[PDB]
């Protein structure tokens, strides 16, 4: 039902709160959770873990069964599958990992995908262990997406470093 709340807003279209994107999902039943995902679909740890144990693995089964047939996705690239019990779809979108040397222009690319939903629940894109900047990651997010866009960042510190930074 796209019901958010508790969330300070930044620009007229992207929204952020200290929040498990998990928790907001179940709270929120929104149309579209963005999952952050690696190219072969493997949601072992961090925040594709995170939302694939909140299906009780029916994400995994699902995404194997998608990567058998169509093969893995581009890193910029997004698959839009089910949602199970956590939203309506689940927009899985590929952003750079530069800690293993992928290319941070391709970051912009990842964000466009947003373009399609008028109204998403997603978290920021490649931070965490992907070792993108996060203040960059925000930027891009504000000056890319132009619909209603609900960022979930679970760490209260880099919440507030993210918050200072954009209002200076
Ligand atoms: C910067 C981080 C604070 C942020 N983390 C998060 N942001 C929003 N919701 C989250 N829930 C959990 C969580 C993690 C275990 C867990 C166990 N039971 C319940 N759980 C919930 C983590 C998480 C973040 C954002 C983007 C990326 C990552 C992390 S990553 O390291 O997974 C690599 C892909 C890109």
């Amino acid at each position: 039902v796209n019901s958010f709340s508790g969330y300070l807003k930044l620009t007229d279209n992207v929204y952020i709160k200290n929040a498990d994107i998990v928790e907001e999902a179940k709270k929120v039943k929104p149309t579209v959770v963005v999952n952050a995902a690696n190219v072969y679909l493997k949601h072992g740890g961090g925040v594709a873990g995170a939302l694939n144990k909140a299906t009780n693995n029916a994400m995994q089964v699902e995404s194997d069964d998608y990567i058998a047939t169509n093969g893995p996705l581009k890193v910029g690239g997004s698959c839009v599958l089910s949602g199970h019990n956590l939203a309506k779809h689940c927009l899985h979108v590929v952003g750079p990992n530069v800690n293993k040397g992928e290319d941070i222009q391709l970051l912009k690319s990842a964000y466009e995908n947003f373009n399609q939903h008028e109204v998403l629940l997603a978290p920021l894109l490649s931070a965490g262990i992907f070792g993108a900047d996060p203040i960059h990651s925000l930027r891009v997010c504000v000056d890319t997406v132009r619909t209603n866009v609900y960022l979930a960042v679970f760490d209260k510190n880099l919440y507030d470093k993210l918050v200072s930074s954009f209002l200076e």
